[PDB]
């Protein structure tokens, strides 16, 4: 065998719905993954290429 | 005649679609007039009755 062991991720990660994702929920339902991501994405400097 | 004239608004308001309605408006396609209401009941303190 090469390797005997390997690292990994010790604890799950976080997927929580904060604020800014909870208002979409309680009125379209539709809660969105990383909204930050997307306010940075889409308000902050849209223009810088992907 | 009890008045010759009567005081009112000078401009119109306005309704400017912001950055996080400009998320939602993108991602979901509908936009919440005032989003900072929607915020500031069902995030920020939402056990004060309105």
């Amino acid at each position: 065998e090469a390797d005997n062991q390997i690292m990994g991720p010790s604890s799950y990660a976080s997927f929580v719905v904060r604020g800014e994702n909870l208002v979409t929920a309680v009125s379209y339902g539709r809660v969105m993954r990383t909204f930050e991501h997307f306010m940075a994405r889409i308000v902050d400097s849209p223009e810088k290429a992907g």
